[PDB]
């Protein structure tokens, strides 16, 4: 009874945010998924499939991370990661069953089926799935259609209440073109809009995927990737992803350079400041293909080496207060430096 | 609902604000891109465009800025293929690939690969004169129905696709014809103003006659292209006129402001002309090479000598220029640069 | 039973002349071949071949889509369209039946046998055969004359109740002047009867292809492009299409200003009606060598256009019904069509553009 006091004060869409900020329109169809799950509008002779495609570094592995912490509390037994990358191989089909009778491996048992009788309502990924041989896949049509699964014993294991998440990077690009296009159309009818000075309408830049875009370009791709149209039919969901905006990166810089400032807070007791600035040459040194990598050890590579050849010097006391300020010489067009709060309130600069 | 922003500045308006003396064109393809995008077009086939004129008119421009039209600075959206690299019967291999069994096989088709990532993408074929007959022969299929089969059996849609193919067949024909009915336009212009009713002179465009179409230029369509199928399949057979006087100023106006754009943006140096330098630019315009000849001459008469200045210390930043007719070749032819100075004083460069 | 009581009660040729229009001689002999093939009057043992052959834009893929639309409802599976144009180096024959074992795509088989392996009674269109190579041509051979082929893997495949229908445009221009000539003799006959007071004899204009034409002009150079006198033997019929005379064209217009109309109606519920002016001028500036093609462009920039600009300056309400009326300053009898807009009360209303 208290499972619905607690679905109802604490939401899953704003633990969602607050873990993977962008893709909304994601966090809002995942949202959505979840929720008709456990109010009795659901099916129970159908596993729930996610099946996650978009770009790369924005965040797909993480979101269905978060979503297995979210239904069960530990990161260990209820979430498990099969990589798909590893299994390119007509017989790594025994893998995912076991060894065929008259032969030894059998007394090993069969991996998948274990992990899937041992932890019933687990969440399960599947990574890389693109390299993945076609045998596999026909092997994960047999789960797809039924959910049952036999072993070479002969035992019988039922995964219905298994959550099964499907990461794929096919088509990446062309979802990133018709997101970039309909950015481009809704930049354009902006500014004619702040030019019309149109602003009794609310503006959202929750832009979503158009209906027709993914049907002319993105099911025939499909078709012809995945070869079988009963695949593209038995999907229970299926998750589109979208490069990063320009204010959403903004606030992924403030996002990383906060928990800097929290792990230092926790370990050490040292406050952080950061300039808007910083956060532009950060922008410029991040790359749009592979996403929020490049900005996550960007903010790595370039706040944490100076405050880690303070620390070497002992430049770093404890319970003071750092600001990273962009170096005068090259506000003009880059280095950065730091700068400690004194109790007079002097800059103090640093020499490593 | 992008609609209004087709009531508020449509493509004609985008057009010739890249495109000059070539209204008849710009009518003519944003007419069919406007019957395109409103649901009044069949998806059965695609939307072929054939652009003849002289060189240097702007026909691959018009191309590159009807792509920029549709899919908005995008990579992918324009699908660019020169033809003049498909002058022989196997080159086709390269739209394809090869067959099973053959080297290449598994990387696939280049155009049915493009196509694919992007089945709207504007595809266009610069030089089709350049090209083979017997490569255009595969183009039946991909202008009739869209419908372009890979070297491992896939078959691509290119239903909703604009293919766009470029030419230079009857372009002396073209030329001469267009010239001459300017002429003849111009002859009887001044006639009807000889009593006095003759102001109106004739449209802005040059209506090319259907019988000019059909009993001149058709013929060496069919003998260079080989084919009535080939030019069957083409929607539209589009013709650029060559520029007149009035675009020449305008041109020549466009250029300038080009390479006084390219100034103060990192020298913070203006550039002012008068209109005799532009007279003296058009004189310089070649009818067979075309804007062109005008675009590689002008800097002859203007830059290389600034590039000069630019060697020779003699324009600091802030400076006021203008290029003048010199006096000893007002002939007429060599022109000079002078710097005015903020006390109202020239100072000859 | 109920397939002969369908056969019976509307045969071939009146479905397909609903689809396609005119050339009569063409979509006779193909319902009489197709006819014999149903009724189980045919040599079982070998394929039933076509050979299209016409001028440019006259329907000749159009015809043989449509019969295989007959003959199967999911022309996605009985309808094995293969255009010869990817087909003009002789290497290309290994798209055909695979890739001998030992190399890339052997694995995947031959294009053809699996599609001829997924189901054996399909149409096979040969599209544009005067385009491929005559060596990757010498595989319909064994496809025609047994209606057997050998795959990569070695697996042979049956065809034999397979239809398989090439079309071309070998003779295109000889077809179209003798066929000119024929009209412009049948014209002369005519007038020439109306002339001796001669009208008590139907003559109707199903002009037919004489045996001496086919053999003098045809055969020669189809047996010079095909280069062997052994692929045309194996073809079961040349079926030979006409280019339009006048009402066959008139015909045309109304049938593609009738598909306009349906689809004004069945997206914005907008009525069209046109005069037989309106056929006139979009009958006038007809080129042979495009056929039908041609007067499609012809309804599509002197029309479509107007309609599509009239819709972006929001001239068309649900319901309203436009009258297409020809030029008075053109009356130049290219030309202009006017749109005008009746109202409730039968007004005439002439919309700006
Ligand atoms: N949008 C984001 N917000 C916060 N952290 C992020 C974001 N994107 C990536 N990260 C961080 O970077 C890591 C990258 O993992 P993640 O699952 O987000 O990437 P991915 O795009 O799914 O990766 P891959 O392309 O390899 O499948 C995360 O564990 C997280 O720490
Ligand atoms: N309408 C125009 N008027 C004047 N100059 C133009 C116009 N369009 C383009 N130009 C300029 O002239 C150059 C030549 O144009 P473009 O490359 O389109 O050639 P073209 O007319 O298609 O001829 P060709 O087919 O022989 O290449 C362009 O690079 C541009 O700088
Ligand atoms: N006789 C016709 N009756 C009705 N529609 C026709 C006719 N001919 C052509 N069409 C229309 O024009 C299109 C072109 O026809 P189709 O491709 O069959 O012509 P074709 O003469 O066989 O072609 P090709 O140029 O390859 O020889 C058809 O799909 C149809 O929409
Ligand atoms: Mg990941
Ligand atoms: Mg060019
Ligand atoms: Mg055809």
């Amino acid at each position: 009874k208290r499972e619905a006091e607690e679905r109802r004060r604490f939401p899953l869409e704003q633990r969602l945010k607050e873990h993977i900020i962008g893709q909304e329109s994601a966090i809002a169809t995942v949202g959505a998924a979840i929720r008709r799950k456990e109010n009795g509008w659901y099916d129970e002779e159908h596993p729930l499939v996610f099946l996650f495609l978009g770009s790369s570094g924005i965040g797909k592995t993480e979101l269905a991370k978060q979503t297995a912490k979210y239904m069960h509390k530990d990161a260990k037994k209820g979430f498990i990661r099969l990589d798909m990358s590893e299994f390119q191989e007509r017989h790594e089909v025994a893998k995912f069953i076991g060894s065929p009778p008259g032969y030894v491996g059998h007394e090993e048992g069969g991996q998948l089926t274990k992990k899937l009788k041992q932890c019933p309502n687990a969440v399960v990924l599947f990574d890389q799935v693109d390299k993945a041989h076609p045998d596999v896949l026909t092997i994960m049509l047999q789960l797809f259609d039924e959910g049952r699964l036999t072993d070479g014993k002969g035992k019988t294991i039922d995964c219905k209440d298994a959550i099964f998440i499907m990461t794929s990077n096919v088509a990446s690009d062309e979802i990133a073109q018709h997101a970039l296009q309909l950015r481009q159309e809704a930049l354009e009818m902006s500014r004619n809009r702040i030019a019309e000075n149109l602003g009794d309408v609310q503006i959202s830049d929750k832009i979503t995927i158009s209906k027709n875009f993914k049907e002319n370009v993105i099911r025939p791709i499909l078709k012809a990737h995945f070869r079988r149209d009963e695949f593209l039919g038995r999907i229970n969901e299926i998750v589109y992803f979208l490069p990063f905006c320009h204010s959403e990166l903004i606030q992924l810089v403030n996002k990383e350079l906060n928990f800097w400032a929290k792990r230092a807070k926790q370990r050490h007791n040292i406050t952080l400041l950061w300039d808007r600035e910083v956060a532009d040459v950060l922008v410029d040194g991040y790359n749009v293909h592979y996403g929020a990598r490049s900005i996550k050890h960007e903010v790595e590579r370039r706040v944490v080496n100076q405050l880690a050849a303070a620390y070497e010097q002992d430049l770093l006391p404890g319970g003071c207060t750092l600001r990273i300020t962009v170096e005068d010489s090259d506000k003009q067009l880059p280095k950065l430096r730091l700068e400690i709060i004194d109790k007079d309130s002097k800059t103090r600069r640093l020499d490593i």
